[PDB]
């Protein structure tokens, strides 16, 4: 009868709420996808284990364009599940998808897990000075994207936190690396010269969210591009100007420089 | 003494991470507050069933002004857990407290749970498109705050949606309606009248987010500001201009006019 979207958290398997696993090992059928983000701390076998459900994985190509026809063919008869890293909505297309079910006429529900939108929180930076997000992307062939610099700029003009999720490419095991999103955007500032990301920036280094030891850095762009931020995922953000309290958070856990205590400058 | 952060999540008892719920069982003293914000859906004594433990609530000044002379000399040599609705170190108190831990020499580890930052995306809303975020608080004595309302305005000028907090006096149980909201916004522009919030303005509710049944609302002021929106707590978002995916979310799930698909796209 019905579809449920339900996020299975930021780094392993026992990041899923209780509700949300509740619900998953009641479901006749269980679809999931490990594309749109990275969980470092699990196993497919390890959430097949917890829910304990087969698990079919399903590729972009099987979502974007064969869902309703690999689903519609049961959810018309059965209670169906979609997994998905994080929160199943945020940062993915995947509310489309409750559009395409719900035209198809299958309802859908959606449990929301601990999702890196949120969990920026840990970097001691206020959530509310966040402004428009971005996705650094891989150059491909020609094509060098560059509007994640736009974004930067548009933020830290007002003041504002910029997050810059970070590319991934699943079937070739590709995650970037926050290192990687620095080189990038070192190569987009030689470009335009606006000055807005320079070997002087000051930058914050989330790795690993979700896990009791995530890597948490802050730092000047010359001091941490090629510092190593153990294993992915990475979210990268440039902060605005800072509060008192945020560069303290930064300088006591994340180990920047204290300098940055003085706003002023 | 290590200090536990974990999250309770969005509505009810069952909004807590499996890692969350499992550490705190291992924890042999747990705490919790709700002052920055209440479980509307479940109630103290849920909690404490499912997670079988005695949980010792702490308020407001307990946590701010006590909190290493309760917590600290109680938990001697043990493991600590502290309860906290949503996810941890979203509010800015949390993150203060992690600081002054660690100058006090102890050490602390966060347990994430979904917050009203990321859940917002089941309004269908992009998250990248979020911008700076503020809250809504009632004007009082000679005080008549106005800054959520240029928020608004900067964002919206550049495109992007605003995620309005609703004042909340949780200690008192005490809360902002969607409409009390609209109708102070009408109040600010009629004093400002910068464009910025109309009766043609359209805007989205949300309301128990969390549950398997929120509610979520969109449309034009004029007709939303006297709507039943049910209990709080209540959250108001201002969207810039939409995309057409997100106007068609709204339409088909948030039962948006059709009138939308055009004025604000
Ligand atoms: N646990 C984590 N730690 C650090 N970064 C993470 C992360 N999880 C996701 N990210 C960032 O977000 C990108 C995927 S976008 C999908 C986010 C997911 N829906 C959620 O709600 O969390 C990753 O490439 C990385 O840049
Ligand atoms: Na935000
Ligand atoms: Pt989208
Ligand atoms: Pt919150």
């Amino acid at each position: 009868m019905v579809l449920y979207f339900i996020g299975l958290g930021l780094y392993d398997e026992r990041d899923i709420t209780v509700k949300g696993l509740e619900i998953a090992k009641k479901c006749d059928y269980v679809f999931a996808e490990f594309y749109t983000s990275l969980m470092a701390g699990t196993t497919l076998g390890r959430i097949q284990k917890l829910i304990g459900k087969e698990i079919r994985v399903l590729s972009r190509e099987d979502v974007e364009l064969n869902f309703e026809n690999i689903v519609l063919p049961l959810a018309k008869e059965n209670d169906v599940a979609f997994l998905t890293p994080g929160d199943p909505l945020v940062a993915t297309t995947h509310a489309e998808l409750r559009i395409r079910m719900k035209r198809a006429g299958v309802e859908s529900y959606v449990i929301h897990a601990p999702s890196i939108y949120s969990a920026v929180g840990i970097t001691g930076l206020h959530i509310y000075k966040f402004g428009k997000s971005a996705t650094v992307a891989y150059p491909e062939g020609n094509w060098f994207p560059t509007s994640y610099y736009d974004v930067i700029k548009e933020n830290a003009e007002r003041g504002l936190h910029t997050l810059l999720f970070l590319d991934i490419k699943a079937e070739k095991r590709m995650y970037m690396t926050a290192n990687e999103a620095m080189e990038l955007l070192l190569k987009v500032e030689d470009m335009k010269k606006g000055g807005v990301f320079t070997d002087d920036t000051l930058v914050v280094v989330l790795a690993r969210a979700g896990s009791l030891n995530p890597t948490i850095r802050a730092g000047y762009v010359k001091d941490l591009i090629r510092e190593d931020f153990g294993d992915p995922p990475h979210i990268l953000i440039v902060p605005g100007k800072l509060h008192i309290v945020e560069a303290e958070y930064l300088v006591e856990i994340a180990g920047a420089p204290r300098e940055i205590l003085r706003v002023n400058v």
